[PDB]
This record gives C-alpha cells, structure tokens and sequence, in this order.
C-alpha cells in the first residue's frame, strides 16, 4: 500500500530512486491521491531529503513531461534563474549583454502572476514587440543574432506544476529539497546544458535568512553536479530593492541605461557578475576574469546595446526606444515623495515597495489581467545615501491622482537614521 | 485561507479552541478537503498538541454527531475501554462482574473487523442469543437486571470515523493526541459519566513501549479531567497473550470459568483490578478497597455467574451453557502442539498467536465475513512455566485438518529458555 512511502519518509528514512520515481509517476497520473501526496510533502518538510533523493526527485519531475530540444541552436545553452525580488531587472539586461559576446540566448518564458510583469510583459512596453513566433523562426533568430524570445508552450514538468500547486495549499512550499528540485527541474526541461543561479538573501528574498539562502544554493548546485548540468550559484542581497525602477516600462528604461553603462551601480555589478558566470559556463571565455573583461568592454563600446536593438527589431519592436525612451508607455501623473527630515537611508523595506508598485497596478493578480505598463516607481535614494528634508525619495508614476495609500506605504518603507549607514554587501559568495 | 491552520500547527503553535472547532466542523462537512486535513494531521504527528488542544479536539469530535441519552438508566454510567490484544476476555467478564454488585452496564457495541470477533460475535456463540432490541427494551433491561447489550446505531462522532480512516491511509494514526481524542470522544458520545481505561504495554500492545503507553494513558486521563468525565487508567501487560483461550466460543468458555473463580490467574487479577475502579467510579462502593472486596465476594459466592445467566437469558440465550459449555459451537478437530525440548517459557509472541488464530478463521477481514465461532486456540503454558519435551504447549481447534501453517507459526511463537524465567508484571501502574 502506498501509505508505506509516506511512513518511510515520516520515520526519517531515505527513499530510493525507484520509490521517488514511483511516487511522482503515480501522483502525476492520479494513482496517488492528493491527500497522500500532501502528507508525504509535510513529512518531507520535517525530515528533508538527501542529495541523492533530491536529484532523483528533480529528474522524476523532468521525466513527467517533455524536454525542449535545443540541439539545432549551436553552442552550449546556459540559462539563468533567480528567485527574484523588487527591482530585479537582470533578465532584461543579461540577455543582450551575454549574447553580445557570443553566448546564445534561447529565452523561453510565460506571463507570470507576480508583483510586476514578466519579461514578456516588460518587453511589450516596446512599441510593436510581440512574441508570437514558431519554433523554427526562434531557432533561426538565435543562430543569426544569438538571442530571441518565445512563449513557453511545451508540456514541461507537469508533475512540478501539480505538486507546487498542492504545496501552495498545504503549507509545504517552504522545503529546501522541494524548492531546489522544482526550480532545477524546470530549467533542465527547458534544455539548459548549464545553469547560473541568483539566490537572493535578506528581507526581500524568498529565503529570509542567509543560512537558508546558502543551503538552497548548495542544494541546487549539488543537483546539477549529479544530473550532469554544471550549476553555479551567486548569493546576492535583496535587503533593499535592486536599482531604482520598479514597474514595467520604467524597468525597460532602466535596463537601457544599464546596457549603456550608466545604470544603477548595484544592477551593473550584479549583471556583470551573473553574466561572467554565464559566459564562462557557455565556454565563450577561457576564465571568469576573461569573461568579465569581455562584458565590461562590450558595455563600454556599445555592443551590448546594439545587440538589444537587434533583438527588439527582429521581433517587431521599435528599437528607437533606445535613443528615445518616451516611446515607452508614459504615465499620466508623477509625484515626488519628499523626505520628512534630514538623515541617511538605513533601510528600504523591499516587500513594501513591491506592495506599493502592486497597488499602482504594476503587477498581475488574476491569471489574465491587463496591466498598465506605464505605472510604477523610481527610487532616488538607496541604503547609505545622505538625504535632506524635502528631497525626493521616490517618484510615483500613476494613471490617476488617487494614490494616498501608495504615498503612505512608500513613506513608511523608507527608514532614515540620524547618523551615517554603511552600504550593504551586494555579492555575498559564490557556490560551485 | 484554511492553509493558515496547517501552517500554524506546522510551526509548532497551539491552535485555539475556536480554530480546532472550525477545522473539525469544516472537515466533517466537506469545506476542508482531505489533502489539507492530512497535511494538518502530519503536522500534528510532528508537533503534537497541548492538553487544552487535545480536549478541544475531543469535544469537537463529540459535537460532530449525536450523544446517546442514558438519563433514564438510573445511576452513574461508567464505561471501560481497552486497546485490547490477544486473549483479552475482560469485556465478557467485567459486565456481569460489576453488574452483580449494582453497577449499571448499558453496553453498546458494533461488530468489528479485528483479529477475533467482537463482544457481540462472541456472545452469539451462546445458542439463541441475539442483539436486536430497541432502545426502550434496552433501558428496561438495564434498570431491571443492571446489564444489557445493544448494537450501536447512533450517528456517533462522524468526524472521528472520517479522520481515523484518513489517518489510516496517511501514516498519521500513531499520534498520542489523535489517539487519545479518538478513543475518549467515542466513549463520551456513548454517554459515559466516568471512564476506566486499560492501556496495554509490551510487544502485543498498541503502544510498543512503556513510555508511550504511559503518555497515552496520561493524555486520556487529562482529557477526562477537563471535560468533566472522571477517567482512570491502568497500564497492563500485553507482552504475552492474556489467559489461555484465543477465539470466540473458546473465550466465552474461559470467561465462564473466570466468573466461577477458576479462570486464568492473570485474567482474574486484571478483571478484579479494572472492575474495582469501575465500581468505585460508579459510586457503588466507598473506596477501591471496598469495591475489590465486594467483587471477590461476588465471584466466590456465585453471584457474578448468576448475573451472567440473567444477562444471557434476557436476550434469548441458553443460560445452560454455564453448566454445559459443550452447547457452545464445537470445533471439528483438536491438535496438541508438543514442546520440542525441556525448558521454561520465556516469551509467547502475542502478535503471532493472534495471526495464528486469524489463519484458523477466528477473526473478520472483510466488513462482513461470516466467522466460524468454534475455532481458535487454548494455550497451556504461560511465561514462567516449566515445560517438558512432548508436553502440549497449546491446543489448536480447527474446522479442517489442513493447519500446517498454524502449527509452524505457533511453534515459532513460543520461546523457551533453558533456565528459569520470572513472571512478568501484570499491573504496572494506575494513572489518575
Ligand atoms: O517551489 C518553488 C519555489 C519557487 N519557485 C520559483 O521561485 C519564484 C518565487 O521566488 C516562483 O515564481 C518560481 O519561479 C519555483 O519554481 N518552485
Ligand atoms: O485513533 C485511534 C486508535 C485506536 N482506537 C481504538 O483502539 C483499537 C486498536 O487498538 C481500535 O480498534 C479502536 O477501538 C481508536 O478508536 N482510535
């Protein structure tokens, strides 16, 4: 009786590969009912899984569906995953950036239900840009330009879709082996040969303390070691929002700034770090140092920006947004939230900035909502900055003037100290 | 969202009475699906419940259905519950025994799926005895004779029926608060004013170590303290089968022996102990010592036996079985299992004797099977007894001669040492 599988995990014993395969296959097909799977997931929450178990679980979820074939795209396929957070524009920058030095970027994604738009929602800020190409045109564009984007249509990791939904309604999301296997299985099924992970830490991150962030990163790197997909993880800071802009059109404008070498310092450093790992793992550089140098040169010489222009134009977008960002959707109203006193920024509560952006309408809440891509916010002070009373802490971009609740949430989220504060560490450590 | 209730328990926090009531009511009615209840039960398995939580859970399960009204039966209603085990004939003896000194025994029970027949299955060994009376005749007989038996028909603790079934298929049976609340809720819903518990310990018991037996007993006594139903628990030994007979007709014959003061010593001592507590709690004696003396006198003077005769006759049975046990169903075959060597009985593996009785057909396996009430076994040596090679260790009563598997299981279950062995302790301790 299937109950034995639950009992075994409950008692702290390691499931075999055969048992993990059996339970995932039966749950996927309906042989194992949801109430047994949820008891099993709670037992995992308390007793965990070994590295061998976690890798077996990852591959059982990969095998539950289809695997995207990228063999006709020349080169190693390296993919990036972040748990993300408020202001994380890295995906918009990293594509053109690494593609400009020869790393093929075969980007597949789907419209999310998150706190901002997904990559597709954001890129659709660009007039004329649309992602409705078939797989052949996708392959062609990647081999020609080294970058393209398509909407995910494959039946990937159906077992993960099902199990993550169940976890979400049974208080079993917060389990390192379940999180690690979910994320990695999705990247492997999408055809990654190698994987770069940005694991966030701090109050704005998925894992709310550094130890947990490190354990998650380690778990995913070990999965990759065992399934033959080299994986490297950077642990980076989300104690405050990244960069300045939170939104859709606003984050595209900031990404354009960053590709020109004049973006926020934190986003620039993060994109250079993640991208150096992507370039090295893709074997388009002989070392991380060489990869970093190539990306700094591509930025300063304008090649990453030209790559972005090629990418936009190839799928219908008006690349002139790079010269004239006013062609992105513009907000009807702008408001300056003034500082109430002199001081130094000691904290920006990332979760609350995210909530403020959501209240303005920058994110999706129902499976399909239409999003006003013009709205959001641009922070002007980050942790460590000096502030004078009356100085603008943030600009609020809205489609109406009825934003008192947004003003109050943002004012409360920006914490000042009367004495100077140090910059937090951005890049904590690399796990490989 | 109901998920919060799961998360709270998962994180180790105490649910309030309101929350326990809400979750039980919603699960009972279907508002809370099985996969959330099973995640909750697994969280309880790991994090447990306080005494207040466990009492709230007990009463929420009582309130989920009907409560039997015994107010027309005069006197305090005291009920007994045992987790039971191989050879436990106490329920057959205790009824007539305590009724003979004025304790009203309003016995309600239903046919079980256990390793022997239930009380009703066993009593139906008596020719003509049937339990098909309505509640009025039941009340009348208890007030006249101080004892009667009826088949449970009330919709009692539907929430417990549902949750125990779920626990059985999710590896969440083995949880002290869940076990304690299940047992006590059933006894409270049946109308007990006071409760005597026989919590077994040892390899033949529900709790497989003494510490756990003691924790379960303590948990149930505390429930009773908080819900206003005085509860006392005896921890007793099931390291070996109780008494000699395992079966149906065979255990009735042994119960008759015990009521005459010539039964097995262990069963006599257990019935005197449990019954003294029942008599005292029913306020039919001023102290446990007086209660014990009254029961010893009732046995030696033949009054408990006459009470059994009244009980049998009042519901159709041929009371002459008390003088002539051959009127109970007789087995077609008897086999003596001889000892293979000289020695001393060091162990009788209770679970395996139970399995042997089941193989002979003494128990039910499908919801409704017809049971041959004649079959089973009579042990002739208990732990501590001296044995000679060739002496009968047990008599096997069967309806065919094809019992090689029974012989082998019983031979392996009776363990001999070459040097003398002490009698185990029968009564470990009383919790109140
Ligand atoms: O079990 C998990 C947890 C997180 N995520 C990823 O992490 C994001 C949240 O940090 C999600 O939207 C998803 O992309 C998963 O895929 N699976
Ligand atoms: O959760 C539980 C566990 C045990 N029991 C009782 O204990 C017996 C097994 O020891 C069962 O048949 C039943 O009567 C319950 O009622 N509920």
């Amino acid at each position: 009786h299937h109950v034995d599988l639950i009992a075994k995990k409950r008692d702290g014993y390691e499931l075999s590969k055969e048992e993990i395969d059996f339970i995932i296959r039966g749950y996927t097909n309906g042989d194992i009912p949801d109430y047994q799977m949820s008891a099993f997931a709670m037992a995992v929450f308390f007793r965990g899984m070994t590295e061998e178990e976690t890798a077996a679980l990852t591959m059982a979820m990969v095998r539950s569906g289809d695997v995207i074939d990228l063999s006709k795209i020349e080169g190693m396929k390296v993919d990036k995953h972040s748990t993300g957070g408020v202001g994380d524009t890295t995906t918009l920058v990293l594509g053109p950036l690494v593609a400009s030095v020869g790393v093929p970027v075969a980007k597949m994604s789907g419209r999310g239900l998150g706190h901002t738009g997904g990559t597709i929602d954001k890129l659709e800020s660009v007039p004329g840009f649309h992602v409705e190409i078939d797989n052949e045109q996708f392959i062609e564009l990647v081999n020609k330009n080294k970058i393209a984007i398509i909407g995910q249509t494959g039946n990937l990791t159906p077992a993960d879709k099902k199990l993550y939904a169940l976890r979400d309604v049974t208080a079993t999301v917060d389990s390192i082996p379940l999180i690690a296997s979910s994320i990695m299985s999705k990247k492997i099924a999408a055809g990654a040969d190698a994987i770069v992970l940005d694991v966030k830490t701090g109050a704005g991150a998925f894992m709310k303390d550094f130890a947990g962030a490190k354990r998650l990163a380690t778990a995913m790197v070990e999965i990759g070691k065992r399934v033959g997909r080299k994986t490297m993880a950077v642990i980076s800071d989300m104690s405050q929002p990244l960069g300045y802009a939170v939104g859709n059109a606003l984050e595209v404008k900031e990404a354009i700034d960053t590709l020109k070498g004049k973006g926020p310092e934190d986003l620039q450093e993060l994109c250079l770090t993640l991208g150096s790992y992507m370039v090295y793992l893709a074997e388009k550089a002989s070392s991380l140092e060489e990869a970093r140098a190539l990306l700094e040169a591509s930025i300063r010489e304008g090649k990453a920006l030209e790559t972005f222009k090629v990418f936009l134009s190839a799928q219908g977008g008006d690349a002139s947004v790079v010269d004239d960002p006013t062609k992105l959707p513009q907000a009807k109203y702008r408001w300056e939230l003034e500082a109430p006193e002199d001081g130094y920024v000691a904290e920006i509560v990332a979760d609350e900035v995210g909530t403020a952006a959501m209240l303005l309408g920058a994110g999706r809440a129902t499976k399909e909502a239409t999003i006003d891509l013009s709205v959001g916010l641009v922070l002007h002070k980050k942790v460590g900055d000096a502030v004078k009373k009356g100085e603008s802490l943030v600009t609020i971009y809205s489609n109406t003037e009825n934003i008192e609740e947004v003003k109050q949430k943002l004012a409360k989220s920006i914490r000042l100290s009367s004495i100077p504060v140090a910059k937090p560490t951005l890049i904590y450590e690399t796990i490989s």
